[PDB]
């Protein structure tokens, strides 16, 4: 049990009598008044103390990733790493260490959907028996600026408008895009962000990324550069845009539901954890500086090395105890592990220590149960805001003959203590610039795009398209096609068309053909279809509930969710036409019979907005899904215009269905459905 | 101009050098490094003053009604109320008194959809030459709950689940009808949100109440038990539920936005504050208790006197530091 | 060990390494620096993690009572009085409760001197199986002012001057003194802390007191009327303003140490909870209205009538974590216990809830270790910075179906639940006024002072006499004089003599002679001296160390803490006399030979400032305290001028002074030595 640590403070209220937060049974049902129909006293201590804490429930959200979810695990090592870090939870094999990890976006306030187009936060933190140890990463290995003085300055453009505070949780306005196009280093984060990145189909089917190079150190001080990676055991997939809209509405808690119905289910899902490992000396061998968090590093010239396995198998008890007051900092390092002069993640390391100070509003929030560690605080600091320890030494300095020497220092060779890499040099000026070799702003973006499939190139442009065509400010409109045209002049023609612009003129400088490995989602089937969601369309009347039964009952013997639809909530129907939409589903299946409500009076009916059940499946066939019709409901798919004849479309008897549908949910969308420019 | 008291703390930046905090023109686009690719040195003040500002401009929302948008405007009286109230804003025909307002809805947190299905606040500040005066009202004329110690139990039972969060600003869970049915009070605000009041076409298509009984006081001590009413001049307009859902993902800013259009565009908003007036000795005499809240007066039975005008007509200049 | 509960809390660094508050091992004495001599990194974690904690250390101080010191302790229940009382924690004989205790000033911040003139506070949690009880009171029966509303008037007017913050903790200025004469129902508590009660000699020689009428309340509901009193075991003692002064500067620690020295040496000090009993039909029957907190009952009308007793007798492990951080409030009230309308008492019990969250800056301040009940928390309070429990029950809100009903409702007859006195009513129309009876601000002043004994009249006098003379504005000093003149007289008169004022006329309206008893200090001796303390002033040179070694030995067998002086620490002395002060001690002992530091060679010495040893006599003298001499070291008495025979001064061998001066300490403070007015007249 990865919460077991958290035991000790859970709080039991069966069978209980209620009480003040002081001890002592009470009723608070009712104000103490002066009279029958009196005014409430001031002596009512009761009615305040409980109202005093509910007036006061609510801490400051995060300023950025505000909206997320989390859940609790168990990270098991592969091996002893031993010749690569002396990090303790890397130094033996099957070792394992309990984890929590939150899931997030990144733009938009708590409260909104899941389903916006952001960057995604993918934070772990490790509970290390020689510390926390945090990576807080993304599921895009770059970010969009080079200095850690300018996140602001991002963060502000993307953000709301300060005037009015529209929009909410999107970079589909004036601002953001002038930033991009006015810091061009963005260029790179943005193109992954208008993949299927930045709508993926759950927190579960992301990869994740440290970003930054760091380093690995080894007893004697030997280090490695390092890049992190998770690589889901679930596969990555994606939603196309017109879908993720419909979602924000019909369930904005779509992803942080997920989660919590796969580890309920016992369908905990799992990642490796890989580093990429480079020599000192190879820092700037690849076309780049690997100080620079706008570049990743091309499997082709460092594979994937896996080091163990994470799996997150509990909920949390209590969301806001857990999940919404949990500290995370890439300045939690521990011995074996050190930084990298990455500018950004410099001055990332002040801003997440300095942050908890307004989320926490006081210096001890690694005191709350889900930030303390299970390796033990041993130290001279007192007091502060909530103190919730009492110390034993009064000699509360260092160093000191009254303590004995204790609590005592800690270095390289006593102790297990933390150190600097020892070889690290500084050397030159003190400046207020950046390298030279930060400069290329535009080829990695060219790479990223070049190694996408046909038609997830095609989304790519369409997100773009999408998002320009809100800006009203025509000369930012111009401004991003230069910037474009300087990745792909391809690219460029092709938003134009959107924006009414004209095509811009080849800028070459940076053109090329390269692909790379790994960045596409599209072009590759899921390895599993568990926990990937079946919507049966059928009908209260004749027999098409029974056989909608039967047909459930075979799907989940392959570990699908399969939820049964009708017109009210007869005997094995899981939701009525009103409460469903083809959003909630990976598949959409008309039970045999049920095309009586695709056309005539069964479509008309005051259980459900008029035409519902042919919406849901135009919806599932226009957003990609495996659609499918039982026997005589093939006439529902002919209502709809789609054929038998087409890629993840079948029909026939149930057997057929249901294999057809199985494997149509490992190609997981079906992109012959999407117009390319020019086909 | 509505706005016109809070012009001396406008800050104007077109055409100034970035300065720090405490003052000084600096650069703040590149940090400060021991070497060409070196690390951040922690002498950097300008770095930190600006990161510390950024990483603490957020505060609790606020602990219901947290999504929500306003905007200035004025009040105007109609007459000289002195016979029912000794109200200074109310003391004189044509008398002119600056307003702010703010409307909203009550379960989801700052991010959510404005068309999610709620009761809407809509909360008036009068800045009156005799100190501020708040009708902090909804848009529905009744409440949940008898007495104000059940608040948490309410509120608790609409938010989300506290295990997962889930679900958004949404009474659609168990908890919310497990209330409902429990705390049957309940039944009457929930048949309001569940009617077209729960998913307003706009702020500006909404009325406004009071809700509790108040009394309106003379000079030398008269009474009169009062409900508070906004009457829009723009008619009442709601949404079906199946478009409220997608407009919740297409645009969740859509009624701040329709707010923000209207004020910019010259269409200003407007409506009449009124007023049902009953005497003291009337308090039980309609059927119900005057002092529950889970019950309206009919107009039949005291029909709405009109007080005066509201105009809506200038939006903020900064979000944060008005709304 | 009544701090057993916060053994679960205790983190002991011993044996260990160095680490960060997340963990893992560290060195922290070096900044991470870009070479040899280069600037420090930003990436230096660990830098930042230990000066970001320290550079957040303070809280604010509590906005009055800032000053204080605490300690754990046991109260033991008398008997079984659920006779008068449903309260758990005095169902049973012999049942124990644990207990928190701090004492404090009222309008000095946290560094203020403990000899301050002050109201001293008594807070008392009892953390009882039925929740935590706070008592939080005074060191005296009656307060300034009898709405809650005048707080705010009250403090500011005696804290600092808000224009230069000037003066600390003291009354002795002009805003005070003008609400004092524009607000008479303060002169009650103003003629209290000018007494003895006012600059006691220890938190242990204190007694205390509730103040408001409460109400204690059976299982059925019958309620009667109460008042609080606790009763020092060690008995009431007090110093005299000229020594609490110079003990303000040369030890501001005095009354924390005190109580820290009287706990760590096993002398644990111990008080008696006593009540008054008013039945409900008579809280207006004896000459006052007892929801007047300006007001106490004569024991005359209703005698104490002793519940238990209480022992402090372990000291906190960490005082910022368990003395600065205890938050107590009268609005801790348990089942059995009852509010009466006292409307001083009212507004309290918002503001200590309140006040609470500007200390703590969150809600969840009942869940430190030191605030948290012993007998569980079980309700649907959820999240709130810091929160620090993970709650299972998700169905936090009732009624509820989903959670069966639990956590459920409890009241008068089901859970044991608190409720309010069932026969308390409301009548009349809503007011913003005060009930008329509560209109007599001088009687008891008068009665007050008609109860002490002459010399301890002539302090009052003579504390009005020092505090008056400080106000600057001549009106507001003859308002002072108008209004004193009210109580008595005689007082206006001898405090007239002071100011340069006018003999003001008669104004007899509230004269009178009546007297009660148990309120005076000086007119009764204490009932033991052991931890009173004796300083014995010797010298290295001769034989006079081996005598006050003996001296100590026999001494402390009594029960005193005994420190020897001399000029440097040699082997058997405790404390040179550059370091020593006759605040420190109760006694002066002079030992045989020690006559040489008194004049002549012996007393100019580089060792200590230029007349020391003879200075700590001659305050110890003048200051009313037992002073000896053994032997030989009679000239020290006679050098400065003191007689061997004159009262509370012990002069011959060994074994006669010890006796004189354990005798002498009972008395404490010897009150022959300090002029009434009149005495100087030819
Ligand atoms: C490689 C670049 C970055 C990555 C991968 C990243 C990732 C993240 C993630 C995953 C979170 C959410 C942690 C959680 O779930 O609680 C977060 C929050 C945050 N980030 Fe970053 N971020 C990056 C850049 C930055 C920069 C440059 C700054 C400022 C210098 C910054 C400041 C913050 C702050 C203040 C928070 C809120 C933390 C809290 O309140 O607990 N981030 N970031
Ligand atoms: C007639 C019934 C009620 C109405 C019409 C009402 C209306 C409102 C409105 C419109 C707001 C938002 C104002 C804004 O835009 O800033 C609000 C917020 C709030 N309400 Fe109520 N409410 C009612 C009942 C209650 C009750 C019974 C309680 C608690 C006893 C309560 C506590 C709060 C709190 C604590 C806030 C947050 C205000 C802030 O942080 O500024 N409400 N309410
Ligand atoms: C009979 C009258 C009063 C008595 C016996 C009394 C006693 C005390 C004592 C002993 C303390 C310090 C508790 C400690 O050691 O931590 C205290 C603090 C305090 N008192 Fe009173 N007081 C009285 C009147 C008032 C009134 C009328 C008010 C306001 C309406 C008030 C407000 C406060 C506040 C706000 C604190 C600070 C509590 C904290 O920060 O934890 N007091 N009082």
């Amino acid at each position: 049990d990865a919460r077991q640590r958290l035991k000790e403070v859970e709080v039991d209220d069966n069978g209980q009598f209620m009480t003040t937060d002081f001890g002592g049974n009470i009723e608070e049902q009712f104000s103490l008044k002066a009279g029958g129909r009196g005014s409430t006293l001031l002596e009512d201590f009761i009615f305040r103390q409980k109202l005093q804490h509910f007036d006061h429930e609510r801490i400051p959200e995060r300023v950025v990733h505000a909206r997320g979810a989390g859940a609790h695990g168990i990270f098991t090592s592969y091996g002893d790493w031993s010749n690569i870090t002396a990090a303790s939870f890397l130094g033996a094999k099957d070792k394992q260490t309990p984890v929590f990890v939150r899931f997030s976006t990144v733009a938009g306030s708590r409260g909104s959907a899941d389903t916006a187009r952001d960057v995604h936060g993918f934070a772990t933190r490790f509970y290390t028996d020689e510390g926390n140890f945090d990576i807080v990463g993304n599921n895009i290995p770059v970010f969009f600026i080079q200095d850690a003085i300018r996140f602001p300055d991002l963060i502000h453009s993307v953000k709301p408008s300060p005037d009015n505070e529209v929009p909410q949780a999107a970079t589909a306005h004036d601002s953001a895009w002038d930033f991009f196009s006015s810091q061009p280093s963005a260029l790179h984060t943005l193109f992954w962000a208008m993949s299927g990145n930045g709508i993926p189909r759950s927190y579960r089917h992301m990869d994740g990324f440290g970003i930054h190079t760091f380093r690995l150190v080894t007893e004697d001080g030997k280090s490695k550069l390092v890049k992190w990676h998770w690589k889901t055991k679930q596969g990555k997939a994606a939603l196309v845009w017109e879908e993720a809209q419909v979602l924000a509405g019909k369930n904005a808690d779509f992803h942080r539901q997920d989660l919590w119905d796969a580890i309920e289910s016992g369908n905990a899902p799992s990642w490796e954890l890989a580093v990429q490992l480079i020599d000192e000396d190879k820092a700037q061998a690849y076309g780049f500086d690997l100080l620079d968090p706008t570049k990743f590093l091309p499997e082709e010239f460092a594979p994937l090395q896996v080091l163990g396995e994470m799996t997150l198998n509990r909920n949390p008890m209590n969301y806001f105890a857990e999940t919404e007051q949990i500290s995370f900092q890439p300045g939690h390092i521990v011995r074996g592990v050190d930084f990298t002069e990455d500018p950004l993640l410099q001055g990332r390391l002040y801003s997440y220590l300095d942050t908890q100070l307004n989320r926490h509003r006081g210096p001890n929030f690694e005191q709350l149960p889900i930030n303390r560690p299970v390796s033990g605080v041993h130290n001279n600091h007192r007091d502060g805001q909530g103190q919730a320890w009492i110390h034993k030494n009064i000699h509360h300095y260092s160093p000191s003959y009254l303590n004995k020497g204790y609590p005592a220092q800690a270095n390289q060779t006593v102790g297990r203590g933390f150190f600097t890499t020892p070889g690290r040099t500084a050397s030159g000026v003190l400046n207020r610039e950046l390298s030279a070799t930060f400069d290329d702003h535009y080829t990695q973006p060219r790479l990223f795009f070049n190694s996408l499939t046909p038609v997830e190139q095609q989304f790519v442009i369409n997100a773009i398209r999408f998002e320009a065509s809100h800006v009203t400010n025509e000369q930012v409109k111009k401004n991003v096609l230069e910037q474009l045209n300087k990745i792909s002049n391809d690219v460029a023609k092709r938003v134009a068309v959107a924006l009414g612009l004209e095509a811009p003129q080849p800028d070459p400088t940076y053109y090329h053909n390269n692909v790379t490995r790994g960045v596409s989602i599209f072009n590759e089937s899921l390895p599993t279809i568990a926990t990937l969601r079946v919507g049966v369309l059928s009908t209260t009347k004749g027999g098409s509930l029974d056989k909608a039964k039967a047909l459930k009952e075979q799907l989940e013997k392959d570990g699908l969710k399969v939820t049964v639809i009708a017109e009210y909530l007869a005997s094995g129907v899981d939701q009525t036409y009103s409460a469903a939409d083809a959003t909630a589903f990976d598949a959409v299946v008309v039970a045999e019979g049920a095309e009586r409500v695709f056309s005539g009076k069964g479509a008309m009916s005051p259980l459900f907005p008029a035409g519902r059940p042919s919406q849901i499946l135009t919806d599932g066939y226009r957003w990609g899904k495996p659609v499918a019709a039982v026997g005589s409901a093939k006439k529902a798919l002919q209502s709809i215009g789609v054929e038998e004849k087409e890629a993840g479309v079948y029909a026939g008897a149930q057997d057929e269905v249901i294999k057809g549908v199985e494997e149509g949910l490992k190609v997981f969308k079906f992109l012959e459905r999407f117009a390319v420019d020019g086909d």
